[PDB]
């Protein structure tokens, strides 16, 4: 497992505008992220902003100190030291695990006069950082990082992920049964003679690890409520790990038929951007659809790790071009001309030509839609890119 | 009568978001988001303060181009800087600008929650008096906005009086000789005409501070859309801050002549999936070049006018509520019993029973579309409202 960081600090400080810089959709609407793959460093990495769960620490916030492999506690250099300040430091420098003291927003200053108060902390050397110019980041991850060093499974490994209360365990219980799950982190077992591997494992970093884990993700649903935030962002984290996935709308037992495409139509309105994953109307308690939801795990297993020959792909790519040409990049006229695979769970197909510089997202999500029904690819995050 | 426009101004990280937040903060936050997703907003309506008022955040356009034109059209600018940082070289860039403004420019020293010395630093850039505030937490915003606003002092018409908005470059200029010179229409800034007898009034390069004017200046707006180009982040907001205000409208896809027939399906598509908080309002699909499709605009500009501007008594709105209940309860189980119209233009229901604290987004668009349908309502935005 690779370690999870969490960002802790009073509000203001600049947690968010850190947590983007680490980690760095429809039009006019910004997706809320606070936690997510650290992109800026040598190793990979989690990154939780528990600003985005919240006067004393939230719940949360606690849990996250317990269970992330390291803190960082940010404060604003420019202030001075507020009381809130002091009471956060009493309680981190009880920490068994790192906790590292980030003086944040010195860009441009001296770093050690604008460290000269928080020695006070007694939680070690601050670093002297500046979360939006960048000043001192990338050294400061690399510090964290250096404590913790740094092959595809031939079936289908699954996390069954989502809200509390979706149905989880009942799921769980219903495709293992007594006796299986009785013997538990991997459970391996049979179905039908085809092998399958379940992982078991709030807990945001509980979750991200089933997801960092597996090579399929099952998001399980409550058809009982409406669609939340929590259900969002779980799902919105599989998607920025490319993980493939299928949808288990659960507690379906309770929705009168004429409610039901009120619920699909709901559904389908809120989590848009898992259109290209298949969605099973199940109930754990009473053991109805866990059927299809195999063939459907196996389907996003094997469209993860799809092998795509060039000839076919380009093949695929030209019959799509020859019916419906790109968008006229003003005057100039975009040619695409072949495409390979440049990626695996999930597929990536690179688009080679002239002028690629700006295609529309509806003709990418054409090529999109037109590659997933030539290959079978539901289930999994393929990715078009264009070789500019 | 037009109101006044306050243009925030700074370098990145000075508190501009968080000040404009604070600004046009509304209690009840309307606005028909989606979960995990927030949507961006930087104009719209202020809150604080005993006039009305519209702010720009400009910090939303990365001087530049557009900030410049907002430093020139506002009737005030607030020049934001860092206290807690001292003076930045980049701000006496800005300075220098602004000092050369014929209209009011305060410079608001934020993050102070030190007045005295504050002011002494910032005295440098001859700005005038520098207003300690804290954007954050609030302190001094208050005053700020009071004195601003001390400058400027503090009936429905009878018929549809309509603006052109949008984009730039998707038709507007086109649509508006279309419609004056259209085959039953008969001909300082309001334009009068009439169609068939009845009486309309337009309203007369692009301006975010000209489009929130004609917003407000109208009962009903047309928003043109490109639909040759993917919906842009710029044509959602304007549609947002129509929505805001609560304008009826009605929306008209220009270039509609340009769409094969085959691409024709994925950009309806595309255009309801994108700006799904427009449902409320009828699409037309027109070629303003070609003057087609411009006979229908005229209905639905009636249509939504009507809408916007009608009564509803208290036992019809509740037969309604009763039977809509009746037919589909809610999903503790919630009493809904009677129901009475409690705004206009838009008009808005509240409604009154028992256990109605957690509603479903769900079963309230349930019963938005079963008012809508009952009364005719579409064009205008309609809001459902509980007492609690
Ligand atoms: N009607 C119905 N209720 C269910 C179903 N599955 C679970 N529940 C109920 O949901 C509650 C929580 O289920 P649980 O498996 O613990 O959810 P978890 O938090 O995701 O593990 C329990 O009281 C279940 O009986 C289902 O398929 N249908
Ligand atoms: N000067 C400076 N300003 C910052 C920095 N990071 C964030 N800000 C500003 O701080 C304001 C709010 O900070 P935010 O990131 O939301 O703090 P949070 O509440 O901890 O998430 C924003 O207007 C940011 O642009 C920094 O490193 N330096
Ligand atoms: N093909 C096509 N082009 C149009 C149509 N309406 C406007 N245009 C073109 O769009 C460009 C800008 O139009 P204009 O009315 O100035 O857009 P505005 O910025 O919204 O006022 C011009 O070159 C027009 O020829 C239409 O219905 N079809
Ligand atoms: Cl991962
Ligand atoms: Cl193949
Ligand atoms: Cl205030």
């Amino acid at each position: 497992m690779k370690p999870t960081i969490a960002l802790i600090g009073r509000p203001n400080v600049g947690k968010s505008t850190l947590f983007n810089r680490l980690t760095r959709d429809l039009p006019g609407l910004t997706r809320d992220r606070h936690y997510g793959h650290g992109k800026v460093g040598s190793k990979p990495y989690f990154v939780i902003d528990t600003g985005g769960f919240e006067h004393e620490m939230a719940k949360q916030t606690l849990q996250a100190v317990d269970e992330a492999d390291a803190v960082v506690f940010l404060v604003d250099g420019r202030t001075g030291l507020t009381p809130q300040d002091k009471i956060i430091a009493d309680r981190l420098r009880q920490s068994p695990r790192p906790v590292y003291l980030a003086v944040n927003k010195g860009e441009g200053g001296d770093r050690a006069v604008l460290a000269a108060e928080f020695y006070e902390l007694a939680l070690g050397e601050p670093h002297v950082i500046s979360g939006a110019h960048g000043d001192g980041v990338y050294y400061l991850i690399e510090e964290i990082l250096e404590n913790f060093p740094e092959a595809d499974a031939k079936h289908p490994v699954f996390a069954v992920i989502g809200r509390p209360n979706v149905g989880k365990s009942t799921l769980v219980n219903a495709i293992l049964g007594e006796k299986r799950v009785i013997a538990f982190i991997h459970i391996d077992f049979e179905r039908e003679g085809k092998p399958f591997t379940i992982i078991d494992t709030f807990s945001v970093i509980k979750a991200m690890q089933a997801v960092e884990a597996a090579n399929v993700a099952v998001l399980v649903l409550d058809a009982q409520q409406d669609i939340a935030d929590q259900d969002a962002t779980i799902a919105g984290f599989a998607l920025e790990a490319g993980r493939a996935l299928v949808v288990a709308v659960n507690k379906w037992d309770g929705i009168s038929e004429e409610r039901r495409e009120q619920v699909k139509r709901d559904i389908s309105r809120k989590l848009y951007f898992l259109d290209f994953a298949k969605f099973h109307f199940i109930s754990a308690l009473k053991e109805r659809g866990i059927d299809g939801l195999f063939e459907s795990i196996q389907a996003a297993y094997n469209a993860a790790m799809i092998k795509m020959p060039t000839p076919k792909i380009t093949r695929v790519l030209q019959t799509a071009v020859g019916r419906q040409q790109p968008p006229r990049a003003g005057l100039v006229r975009p040619k695409m001309r072949y495409a390979h695979q440049g990626g695996m769970n999930p597929p990536v197909i690179v688009v080679h030509g002239n002028s690629l510089h700006a295609i529309s997202d509806s003709y990418t999500r054409y090529l999109t839609q037109t590659f997933r029904k030539a290959f079978n690819l539901q289930g999994t995050p393929l990715r078009i890119q264009y070789n500019v």
